[PDB]
């Protein structure tokens, strides 16, 4: 997160780190054997790590499990990021409480000028690196479709928007990916990509979660 803040530990119940023998993308739980993430974090021998602040020290409120299986959507293209959204199904249920928690799936797509909290262990920098120990936090509103394409023509579908400032400075980032986007105390999107990070007229872009809602409650049921 690139000009965001400390969330402090467990603010954030919903926010889990994909580790592969480090971290490398974020995800949100739905439910306690669920996590959804982005489908260009997919690879194998993903452990999910939830109730996590400083991902490089064990704090006592951690729960590390492993996935069983991973179901990328059908139609994800890697080429044009349409589609990016992935499930991870974990070995086993994991123990919910206030700081390990669900989020809950949108009933309705959320509208441009809705303010929503955008968390992750990316980047902190949009020159250069720094990656943070702690999770950090940004509250952005979803821009218009129509700033939203103006700011990336050709290349926004229906299944994205864009969210953020067009003046820069403020934004998701490298490693952030996979991550939540809660608008309204609803997932409405996932971390999925952008030119850079936090440069001016380049806001980020997230998966249009609302537009998954029946693969996601269909998948889970029969899986
Ligand atoms: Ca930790």
């Amino acid at each position: 997160i690139v000009g965001g803040y400390t969330c402090g530990a467990n603010t954030v119940p919903y926010q889990v780190s994909l580790n592969s023998g480090y971290h490398f993308c974020g995800g949100s739980l739905i439910n306690s054997q669920w996590v959804v993430s982005a489908a260009h974090c997919y690879k194998s021998g993903i452990q999910v790590r939830l109730g996590e602040d400083n991902i490089n020290v064990v704090e006592g409120n951690e729960q590390f499990i492993s996935a069983s299986k991973s179901i990328v959507h059908p139609s994800y293209n890697s080429n044009t990021l349409n589609n990016d959204i992935m499930l991870i199904k974990l070995k086993s249920a994991a123990s919910l409480n206030s700081r390990v928690a669900s989020i809950s799936l949108p009933t309705s797509c959320a509208s441009a000028g809705t303010q929503c909290l955008i968390s992750g262990w990316g980047n902190t920098k949009s020159s250069g690196t720094s990656y943070p120990d702690v999770l950090k936090c940004l509250k952005a509103p979803i821009l218009s479709d129509s700033s939203c394409k103006s700011a990336y023509p050709g290349q926004i579908t229906s299944n994205m928007f864009c969210a953020g400032y067009l003046e820069g400075g403020k934004d998701s980032c490298q490693g952030d990916s996979g991550g939540p986007v809660v608008c309204s105390g609803k997932l409405q999107g996932i971390v999925s990509w952008g030119s850079g990070c936090a440069q001016k007229n380049k806001p980020g872009v997230y998966t249009k979660v609302c537009n998954y809602v029946s693969w996601i409650k269909q998948t889970i049921a029969s899986n």
